[PDB]
């Protein structure tokens, strides 16, 4: 009934009912006028008219090899570069944060709540008269049908950037500090209250948790050697709790610091990795400070490998899934001349356009077997009766699906989906339209112009009807791929800035923080400024496996 | 033992232990090269030249009345000046925050939790050889001694500024959301995790407390009309825990959202004066918005008076006790185009420096009767037996103590005193020297440099003998006032920093929050942007009556 119900605000402007009927926009620093925010202010009309589309400056940056080439040479040009795309993906984050699951108005308690995530788009009015507004049914298409007919997957499509299984994992590890759902409470309440990348997975959400942890000893992490080899060490003994269905035999119930790591040997190989990467800059540290003691060691190590994390995140995997031609570059310089707040809150858009189940395949094969999902889930013993280099190896080469596109969910992973589905739709999200005018981004005109092809885009107009109806999740999937990429525009143009921001606007990060002695030398300095996948592997893995985030 | 121990870095460098024997300085960033940061970057001498004395910038400031009113009269020019105090003022506080109680290294655990107060400059260390580093002997002067012969009060000595009572209590108030020691914890520990102003003290510091504090009913807070007047709620209604002596008839046990509010009828008046000014403000939302509920009424109302404490806090407030001549101005939009973090954490440094406990007299005059601490102390009866109005008048005209320049501490709040002495020990804090040095102030040559007199200045030598051994706490009240004023430079120095951060660096005050749709249109918004002191009382007190933070 609120009249803002019908999103009347447009250029991101804010919509406040004034009278039952009468709704008032706030065109503030929009740089558009008018009743609904339209008309652009002059000098906006200049930046309206230069404007390149994503996809212009997609091809620009996916092309000219060479000519890139040139620029990945002189640093000055590059690093120029790095700051333009790291400054633009900003201006689109609110910081501070804004709006939540509960509050279209921007209150206290809002910006407040940690347990919250936060909300790049307000929810829908629940008094409005539809779902998505105004426009649509007083309901929208059945879940399990649109599961059905455009996103289980029928036949296995693989990713045609070479997306293989040590990327897909990394990613669900790296990401599973940031999204970790507190259900109790609901979908859009998070319990990493850290709200970014805090290696809270490794270490332990408390201090309780961590002390459990902890070998509180050279700063090491506490751990088993089972065979020759090294892992994290038992629930039984450490205590802490750990998620693992009754049939596991304890003693496998390895204890790693993020409960849910057990259900999937391709978590536990990861967190064995960074296990065993701690311990390692401990070495290096106590090595050369004879002279500290436990909590420095341990303090210190856990700030660089905060700082290997963001370095990997930033030059291989984004710069893999990006397929740029531009080598990305980790310089928190980029940004000490420019207007930037250290500061993040996890949005649940992100946590949902994250939801890349696609990357699964239907067989895990490490090196010789093939597993299910049935046999995979819940399962060490895989990975103990393995080892981790005939992992990392059988990883390294098994290209993961393609994750927008078309109809690749997997039938197992199709719970999920399904939920993923209904959730956005309880945390009461807005049109798929909406997000990509609010990304800068031309709504779709057709489910037809959304999908590309014809059979599933007639096939959604079936349920959905109008395209300013159709919702995010689906369509991010039921997506057109940019060339032989993974992902369509809106899921490229969504996470991005959302990306840089937790990934940028981090403490360590800052200023005051960027320096040798946060890490504990020159040489702990350098081993941020080094970090890489290979690396990652090869200090770690019994005998430097060479890897990738793509199936060669 | 630790080769740091002698705080050899210089220039706000970073000293790291680098052996048992050795250290070295992170000089990074800091202007200055060379073992300890000593030797000035060519540029940095050309700033170093014309960097003026924070004393001749305050003669300039508080003199030229005229030169000054012109520039009160060219909005273009205030704004600019208003600016320039507003980032200067920054540069020196750190954000995101560093150190802590225990952790004089930057680690992940100081920066994450939010218990801790931050602190401005890192403790000393635990196998240090002398309190203050390695100057001095294996104790300090006796706390019990010091707080005796400079510290405490013989004669009541007034300000020389004209702060009056309504002021010496707006500042217990003010400073009581944000400084809430976690006694349970230890010094260091804060319990108001809003880490700001966040009018906690009105609401109560968790969702449960609000509630139990809420009417929910045109978004206002729960009261009662004693007399004719409107007073908090009792304990024995809302529930709520408040801190009263068993004495207390209950009955009288006003609830108001900060439980030790219950305890000087100085802070009930206020917080009954503001819990006044919360339902008024719904009455103007609920009016504006006949279609709004209770929650959305209740969330708008908090942010305005935010924003009217922001700007009564600068604009009065800090106004007058800065003795300034230029007008102050609260306007968001200047540090709209600089560098500025949107963040703060409260210091301990901060929460000691604000012991002003010399503000207050020996007897309360509520006009009529003048009563001791042992009639005011929780003691509702004064305030209902009075009323605001005859509470308000009797506050505008009564003097308050001078705080720096020497032994004003009331022998009541001498408890007090003491263990603020003894605190900074055990938090192990550092020199006074260290901490002016930090905020960019020339080190005192002698105790009686420090004191500007001498009985004191060679009292105090007497048992600390090394100036360069003198505490932070004594020498902030045992200093020289600036011409006719209440603090001396140190004490001006070190807060104004901290206070502008806190104050700016607010979520209402970032971009997206500085717009009238936050507030509930552009009625709430001209609430925040008329804000005074005056208005504070002549809106909610019985007969406008006429206010100031100086007596007449
Ligand atoms: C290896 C097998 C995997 C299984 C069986 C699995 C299963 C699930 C399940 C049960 C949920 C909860 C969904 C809900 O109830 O809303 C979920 C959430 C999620 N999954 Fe997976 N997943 C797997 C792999 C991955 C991978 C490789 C990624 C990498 C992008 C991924 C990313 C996510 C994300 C972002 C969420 C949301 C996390 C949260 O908010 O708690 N998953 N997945
Ligand atoms: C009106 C009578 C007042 C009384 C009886 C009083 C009493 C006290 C007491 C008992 C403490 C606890 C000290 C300790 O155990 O460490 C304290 C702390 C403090 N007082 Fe007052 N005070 C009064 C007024 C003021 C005023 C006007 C100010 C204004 C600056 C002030 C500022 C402080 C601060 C900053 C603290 C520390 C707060 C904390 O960390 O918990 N006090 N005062
Ligand atoms: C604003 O949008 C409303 C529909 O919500 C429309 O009726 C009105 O004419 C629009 N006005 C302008 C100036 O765009
Ligand atoms: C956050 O807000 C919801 C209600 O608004 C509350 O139930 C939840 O406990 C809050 N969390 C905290 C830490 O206050
Ligand atoms: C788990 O793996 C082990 C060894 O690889 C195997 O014996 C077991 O059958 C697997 N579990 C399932 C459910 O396939
Ligand atoms: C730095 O301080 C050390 C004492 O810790 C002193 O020996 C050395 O000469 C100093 N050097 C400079 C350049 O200040
Ligand atoms: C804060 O840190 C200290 C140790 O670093 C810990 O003992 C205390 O319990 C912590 N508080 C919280 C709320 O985590
Ligand atoms: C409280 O105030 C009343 C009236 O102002 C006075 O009669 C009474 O003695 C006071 N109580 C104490 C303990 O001083």
């Amino acid at each position: 009934a609120n009249p803002c119900c019908s999103n009347p605000c447009q250029n991101r402007g804010e919509c406040m009912s004034t009278g039952f009927d009468q709704y008032k926009c706030d065109c503030t620093r929009t740089g558009f006028y008018g009743e609904n925010c339209t008309t652009p202010e002059f000098l906006t009309r200049i930046k309206l008219l230069l404007k390149p589309t994503p996809n212009t400056v997609h091809y620009i940056l996916t092309h000219f090899k060479g000519v890139w080439n040139i620029v990945n040479n002189i640093p000055f040009l590059r690093s120029l570069i790095m700051k333009y795309v790291l400054t633009s993906r900003s201006y689109l984050i609110d910081s501070p944060p804004t709006y939540n699951v509960h509050y279209g108005y921007k209150s206290w308690e809002a910006f407040s709540n940690l347990s919250y995530y936060t909300r790049a788009l307000p929810p829908v009015a629940d008094d409005c008269p539809t779902p998505m507004g105004v426009k649509g049914n007083k309901e929208l298409p059945d879940s399990k049908e649109v599961l059905e007919k455009v996103l289980l997957r029928r036949e296995f499509i693989p990713d045609p950037q070479g997306s293989n299984m040590m990327f897909a994992f990394f990613a669900q590890h790296f990401t599973h500090q940031f999204f970790k759902t507190d259900h109790k409470r609901g979908p859009g309440f998070t319990r990493g209250l850290g709200h970014g990348v805090d290696l809270n997975h490794i270490y332990g959400e408390t201090l309780d948790r961590q002390h459990k942890l902890r070998l509180f000893k050279d700063g090491k992490l506490k751990y088993q050697v089972i065979g020759g080899e090294v892992y994290p060490p038992t629930v039984k003994d450490t205590q802490v709790e750990m998620i693992y269905p009754p049939h596991i035999p304890e003693n496998l119930q390895f204890a790693v610091g993020q409960e849910v790591f057990g259900l999937v040997p391709g978590l536990m190989m990861y967190a064995t990795i960074w296990l065993r990467e701690h311990q390692r800059v401990c070495d290096i540290l106590k090595q050369e400070h004879p002279e500290w003691g436990d909590e420095q060691l341990f303090q210190t190590s856990k700030l660089i490998l905060i700082g290997e994390t963001i370095k990997i995140v930033i030059e291989d995997y984004v710069q893999h899934l990006s397929g740029y031609h531009f080598k990305l570059k980790f310089d928190p310089e980029l940004l000490f001349n420019q207007q930037f707040q250290y500061q993040n809150r996890i949005a649940s858009e992100f946590n949902t356009l994250y939801h890349w189940h696609p990357l699964l395949p239907d067989t895990f094969n490490i090196e010789d077997q093939e597993y299910s999902f049935k046999q995979f889930l819940y399962n060490n013993s895989i990975l103990l009766e393995h080892g981790l280099t005939q992992f990392v190896e059988s990883f390294t080469r098994q290209i993961a699906g393609r994750v927008a596109g078309g109809r690749n969910v997997p039938i197992a992973v199709q719970a999920v989906a399904k939920a993923s589905i209904d959730q956005s739709r309880e945390m009461k999200y807005q049109s798929l339209n909406e997000y990509r005018k609010r990304f800068s981004l031309k709504p779709y005109t057709s489910f037809e112009e959304l999908t590309g092809e014809k059979e599933m885009a007639a096939e959604l107009k079936a349920l959905y009807s109008d395209i300013d109806v159709m919702e995010l999740y689906p369509a991010l999937l039921v997506e057109k791929p940019r060339p032989d990429a993974i992902f369509g525009e809106t899921m490229v143009e969504l996470g991005a800035p959302f990306s840089l921001k937790g990934l940028m606007g981090n403490p360590i990060c800052s200023p005051q923080y960027w320096k040798p002695s946060t890490f504990g030398g020159e040489v702990g300095f350098k081993i941020i400024n080094t970090a890489s996948i290979q690396s990652l592997i090869c200090n770690n893995v019994k005998g430097c496996p060479f890897t990738s985030f793509n199936v060669q």
